């Protein structure tokens, strides 16, 4: 996160950490046994760590199971990142408290104006490298289609918005992929691209949620 605010430990509680030895990416609780995550953030070998503040140090209220399958939309396309959304079944289910929680999936879409909740331990420096130890956090509205597409000419599909500021300063960066936007609780977004992190007229782009609600309750439905 570039700009944004410690958000204060468990505050988040529908926020996953992905990890291989170390975290590379985020995600959504969105039940007890199912993680939503970008499909660009795909590997083998994870581990989701539920409950975490500092993702260096066990402060307890965390949980690691392990995925036991993870997978990718069948017409995501890493060319482009259309289609840039994976659904993690967990190897067994997680223990939801106050601390743990999962988030709801929309039943519409959301509007442009919109104000947000971006999350996640990516880079917090957009020259440069800075991890975060602690989880942060930022409000950001959802921009107009019109301005989505001017600032990425020939590269927004149906499948995807902006939100996020023209003016630079503030943006989701590497290491929040995967990770939520939500919106009125609702999750509404997936951090997927963007051009730099926190560049003036280059918004973040996010994974279309609202247009995947059938394809994920199909998909978890059957496995
Ligand atoms: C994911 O790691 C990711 C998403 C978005 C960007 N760029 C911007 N938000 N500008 C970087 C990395
Ligand atoms: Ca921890």
């Amino acid at each position: 996160i570039v700009g944004g605010y410690t958000c204060g430990a468990n505050t988040v509680p529908y926020q996953v950490s992905l990890n291989s030895g170390y975290h590379f990416c985020g995600g959504s609780l969105i039940n007890s046994q199912w993680v939503v995550s970008a499909a660009h953030c795909y590997k083998s070998g994870i581990q989701v760590r539920l409950g975490e503040d500092n993702i260096n140090v066990v402060e307890g209220n965390e949980q690691f199971i392990s995925a036991s399958k993870s997978i990718v939309h069948p017409s995501y396309n890493s060319n482009t990142l259309n289609n840039d959304i994976m659904l993690i079944k967990l190897k067994s289910a997680a223990s939801l408290n106050s601390r743990v929680a999962s988030i709801s999936l929309p039943t519409s879409c959301a509007s442009a104006g919109t104000q947000c909740l971006i999350s996640g331990w990516g880079n917090t420096k957009s020259s440069g490298t800075s991890y975060p130890d602690v989880l942060k956090c930022l409000k950001a509205p959802i921009l107009s289609d019109s301005s989505c597409k001017s600032a990425y000419p020939g590269q927004i599909t149906s499948n995807m918005f902006c939100a996020g500021y023209l003016e630079g300063g503030k943006d989701s960066c590497q290491g929040d992929s995967g990770g939520p936007v939500v919106c009125s609780g609702k999750l509404q977004g997936i951090v997927s691209w963007g051009s730099g992190c926190a560049q003036k007229n280059k918004p973040g782009v996010y994974t279309k949620v609202c247009n995947y609600v059938s394809w994920i309750k199909q998909t978890i439905a059957s496995n």
